[PDB]
């Protein structure tokens, strides 16, 4: 049973018009196969610019964040319809930064993802646990509660999980001084697909994509691809460098 | 003690690319004097596009929000550096929608204005109280507090107030169509300028631009402008309508 390899690029709060132009062009030129999905998430101010630079059939732009309200009195916010009007398919939801740093609740992350999913978008729905929580031993407790909020919000319409790519962020290895082992990452991915099968759809638990946003590198990734329940990567800082193309290359070979 | 009149328009989380082009060009095609400061805030997604539609030499584009950190791991967050790279001089800060709905603290809003102010942006700082607060009679107290948090962050560099525009938006007034009588609108501006001379500076107070926000509209706008301490308007709903251009004519004539 094969799921489709999927790699995301998260630029976060990085870039200028020129860097978008030069970087997007860089990735676009890299030969991208059709067995693989490649997405990059530029900052909102750069969506229009990145999209002009994308001369690629294969690659597509995503957005880092969106709101749980349609167009309205929501200053400082983007809506799904603004995204779709610009021709965007993918958006990132639940990133650790917005959850952990910016006070974004599981409900807001789940409410946000559902809304987008209703309208046909693919959501990179991001979940992960911090070191305190790993140490508590609630690795599963924390991730599943993040996931369960999505199950609850999607609810009856479980068709929507189809457009969800799970992103596991090993937040506890982000300069905690602790790095992840491919074993530890895989163990989590197995544990999550187990939840989805057991509590959503056993049939569709083999079709969902779960990617490892966990300090994946040019190396230590050829290993990570090998992990069977790891379906690809959500790169962060490295998505701003040419290392990113190489990471793409690995996914294909693996 | 003459203040240069300032009218700002907030699209809020509204717009389509096509809409943005057409409207921005309808505004640019309007005769704007060198006497009045005009600024419009489209969504971050539409910033590039709005700047391209803008053929005016007086009109400026603004941002409805900015983050309090710089470039880096703030997924879903825009930075002043991104803004200035795009050629933006104005950003909106401390809007009741984000304050009263999304949980932006007073200091969160204060640290955003300061950082954007340090890098020489002209900040549209928003203050305002809820229907309750006004009834509890806590108007000046609330407006002062939101205003104080900026003082605290600014601290020694008090001149960063020079490029501050203050928008008092009654919380009750906004959207509910119910609005502030000129007697009322003016009442608040005196207290706020009272605060500024009192707490900040007595020469700079003469020059700080306090603009009135909320349900501003034709006919009504007219007396509102005549109020000698109301230096302009922050428009939401009508900024989207051809009405906005009319509003600028009134502001100047006044």
């Amino acid at each position: 049973p094969a799921r489709r390899p999927f790699i995301g690029g998260n630029f976060k709060c990085n870039g200028s018009l020129d860097f978008i132009k030069s970087h997007v062009a860089a990735i676009a030129a890299h030969k991208i196969p059709d067995s693989v999905d490649v997405v990059i998430a530029p900052s909102a101010v750069h969506l229009s610019t990145a999209i002009a630079a994308n001369t690629s059939k294969q690659l597509r732009i995503a957005a880092q964040n969106v709101y749980l309200e349609g167009n309205g009195a929501w200053t400082g916010e983007t809506s799904v319809e603004m995204l779709q009007d610009m021709g965007l398919k993918h958006v990132i939801v639940g990133h650790s930064e917005r959850r952990r740093i910016m006070g974004e609740t599981d409900e807001q992350s789940a409410k946000k993802a559902k809304r987008a999913l209703e309208k046909g978008m693919t959501v990179i729905f991001c979940v992960g646990e911090t070191l305190d929580e790993r140490k508590a031993n609630r690795t599963m407790e924390v991730n599943i509660a993040q996931l369960e909020a999505l199950g609850k919000e999607l609810g009856e319409s479980k068709m929507l999980w189809k457009e969800v790519v799970i992103a596991y962020e090993p937040v506890w290895s982000i300069g905690t001084g602790v790095v992840a082992t491919p074993e530890q990452a895989e163990e989590v991915h197995v544990g999550l697909r187990k939840w989805f099968a057991e509590k959503v759809a056993a049939e569709g638990a083999q079709h969902i994509r779960i990617i490892y946003g966990g300090s994946a590198n040019g190396s230590n990734d050829e290993k990570l691809g090998q992990c069977p329940n790891i379906d690809g990567f959500l790169v962060g800082g490295a998505s701003l460098k040419p290392e990113f193309m190489t990471m793409i290359d690995i996914l294909t070979k693996t």
